[PDB]
Formats: structure tokens, sequence, C-alpha cells
């Protein structure tokens, strides 16, 4: 009746993905953009367009809030006119021409040398990648070129009279004289990950008593999809218990997301001690560093 020591993995799933109360484009991927897996009311949609052929297109919307978006590629002109439009692109290396117009509006590029002009009001640019990925110039015409590397290709991208820029790794404030941008602090971080764990007493003497998180931010909500599984506490620990069928000598945890505050740490370690027992307890620990 010795407890014998469990096996654990612990394994962030994706890099955090950064979440802004204030800008509803926050944790859209262009892919989600380009396939319509996002909610049109966080925009107040009240039409939605496609392109039709693979050559340019040219697609006009409404003076109200329009979705625009080019499900066949081929570099589509797209022209939001009034109100806060979401203009989605394709992925074909012939650039789609986005012109937001007036209104707040969203503009996805997708791959390839897209033109994409904001208009008046503050315009939101969506491109893949990390900002760390992109190669900002400035232009003769007060634009700028945006140069990252698309399928082992140099492409250029050109940008007017938007405000915001918005990578993978979160939203940046745009400078329209100098082309610097600035990080804005996100309202909250998604970091991802999975949890396994075997006993290797694998004659059901023994159960997994608890997985102990710990390493993490004070104030972190920890969900599986739906569940609030528990708030991290100023001791940075989080107890999980009754999350699996009891019996099992195998456990997987998927799902899971720690959503950390935007004012707490940009770097910490998630541990996790798996805890077997029969009276006795024997323990592994393993570890993922989250950015
Ligand atoms: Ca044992
Ligand atoms: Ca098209
Ligand atoms: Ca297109
Ligand atoms: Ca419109
Ligand atoms: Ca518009
Ligand atoms: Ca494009
Ligand atoms: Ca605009
Ligand atoms: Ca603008
Ligand atoms: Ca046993």
């Amino acid at each position: 009746a010795v407890a014998d020591k469990p096996v654990v993995d612990i394994s962030l799933t994706g890099n955090g993905v950064p979440l802004y109360t204030q800008y509803p484009s926050s944790g859209i991927s262009t892919g989600a953009f380009q396939s319509g897996s996002f909610n049109k009311g966080n925009f107040g949609i009240t039409s939605s367009f496609t392109d039709s052929t693979t050559t340019q297109d040219s697609v006009v919307g409404t003076s109200g809030n329009d979705y625009i978006v080019s499900v066949k590629g081929g570099g589509d002109y797209f022209v939001g006119g009034a109100g806060n439009d979401v203009l989605v692109g394709g992925n074909s290396v012939s650039g789609d021409t986005l012109d937001g117009g007036t209104g707040n509006d969203i503009l996805v590029a997708g791959l390839g040398g897209d033109t994409l002009f904001g208009g008046a009001g503050t315009d939101l640019a969506v491109l893949m990648g990390s900002r760390a990925n992109y190669v900002i110039e400035r232009r003769s015409d007060g634009g700028f070129n945006f140069l990252v590397k698309e399928n082992g290709v140099t492409i250029s991208k050109s940008l007017y009279d938007i405000e915001l820029v918005q990578f993978d790794d979160g939203i940046y404030q745009f400078n329209q004289t100098d082309g610097t941008l600035t990080a804005v602090q996100p309202s909250v971080v998604d970091y991802p990950f999975e949890i396994s764990a075997s006993l290797t007493d694998r004659d059901g003497s023994e159960q997994f008593d608890s997985l102990v998180l710990t390493g993490m931010p004070t104030g972190s909500t920890l969900y599986q999809g739906s569940t609030v599984l528990g708030t991290v506490g100023a001791d940075g620990k989080l107890t999980l218990t009754g999350l699996w069928n009891q019996s099992a000598l195998d456990v997987k945890l998927t799902g899971l997301t720690l959503r950390v505050p935007g004012s707490s740490a940009g770097q910490f370690d998630l541990k996790v001690e798996a805890i077997a027992k029969e009276v006795a307890t024997d323990q592994t620990s393993s570890a993922s560093d989250q950015d």
C-alpha cells in the first residue's frame, strides 16, 4: 500500500490570445473572419455580401454596418461606405483593395499584396502572424508598407488612414506620421492548455486525489469550456478535484483556458502536481512557461 509516483504532462496548446473589451475584433483570427465564425452582432452587422469570381470583383456595401468577405479569393475590391464595416479579403497572392470609407471599420487583409484604406474614423487592420513578423516603411504617399514573408516570399501590404493594427500577439496603436506601433495593454489574455496524468499502479487500488496548479497570476480564472473551475488567489494556486471519472487510472483534461488579467504578469510558469493515492500519497509535476 505504497503510493507509486504517477506521470503528469502539462501542455500549452497554443499561444496566449489577448482580448480587449473595447475592440470586438480582438480574439478573431483572419480564418474565423473569412469563414464567418464570429459574432456579427458584436459589430452591429445589418447586411452581408460575398464576392463571386476568382478574379478582381468590386462589391459596394451600404450606408449601414456591412460584412463583405472574399469567399473565392482573387484580390477583390470592397467599398464599405458609411457605417462600421467588416471587410474581409482573401489569401490569394493578388491583393485585395479594402476601402473602409467613413465609420470605424475592421479591414482584414488575409495573405497577399493587399491595399487597406481605413478612410475617416478610427479603423483597425487585422494582419496574420505576430507584430514581430512585420517590417514597417514610410511611403512617399503618406501610407505605409507592411512587409511580411508569406510562403517563404516577401510580400508588401499598404495601409492608409489606419489607427490600429491587430496581430496574433495583440492590438497596437499606429502612429500615422512615423509608423511607430505601440502595444495596447489587453483586458485579459487567454492561455489554452491540457493536462494528462496516469497512475503507474494499474490494479485500481490507486486513484488521482487531485491536480494542484501553481505559479498562476492572482485574479486569473480557469475555465473548462463553459465551466468556471476557479479563480486564482494571492497564493497563485488552484486544487482541481472531480473533473474526471474518479475510478480512472488515466486523466486527460482538455478545453482548459487560463484567463489572466492584462494588468498581471506577461510571463509565468504554470506548474501541475498530479497526486496519486491509496492512504499514502505520491506526486509528480511538469511545468510550461506562458508568455
Ligand atoms: Ca501503490
Ligand atoms: Ca473574388
Ligand atoms: Ca480576395
Ligand atoms: Ca457600410
Ligand atoms: Ca465604413
Ligand atoms: Ca488578401
Ligand atoms: Ca473608416
Ligand atoms: Ca481612419
Ligand atoms: Ca496496487
